[PDB]
């Protein structure tokens, strides 16, 4: 459901911004996702560096416009795989760091608005593929957990 993906998206932004995580901590799926996405983001940032330097992410609306443009090119051939889904999280980690430097508004809670539209994109555009490929715990985790 939506609430599950919204939680993964918020946890990943929390990981990128190094904001503390209390108690129970992230679920095993969240921890596997954070480890994989952190490594993809390192590659993505280097490859998209010129694009990132060209843009002014002054607000959540600007971040959404840029996210929409990047998703349209990322999925141009129509194919979905776990690598491309991890790339969606890597891109939200990149947008939140741009917002941290360039956002005009003094609003720290903008990451929850970012997590929200990213999760609605993952659900609306890739939700049927995720359900066909085993879901998060029985598909994503099984593929990316250490053996
Ligand atoms: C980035 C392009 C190059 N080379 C490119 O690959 N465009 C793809 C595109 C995009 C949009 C926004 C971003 C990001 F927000 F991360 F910055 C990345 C990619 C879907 C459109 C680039 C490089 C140098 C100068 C301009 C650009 P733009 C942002 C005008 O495409």
């Amino acid at each position: 459901e939506f609430g599950y993906i919204y939680r993964l998206a918020q946890d990943y932004l929390q990981c990128v911004l190094q904001i503390p995580q209390p108690g129970s901590g992230p679920s095993k799926t969240s921890r596997v996702l954070q480890n994989v996405a952190f490594s993809v983001q390192k590659e993505v940032e280097k490859n998209l560096k010129s694009c990132l330097d060209n843009v002014n992410v002054v607000s959540v609306d600007t971040a959404r416009t840029l996210f929409n443009q990047v998703m349209e090119k990322e999925f141009e051939d129509g194919i979905i795989n776990w690598g491309r889904i991890v790339t969606i999280f890597a891109f939200e980690g990149i947008l939140i760091k741009k917002l941290l430097r360039q956002q005009i508004a003094p609003d720290v809670d903008t990451y929850k608005e970012i997590s929200y539209f990213v999760a609605e994109f993952i659900m609306n555009n890739t939700g049927e593929w995720i359900r066909q490929n085993g879901g998060w715990e029985n598909g994503f985790v099984k593929k990316f957990e250490p053996k």
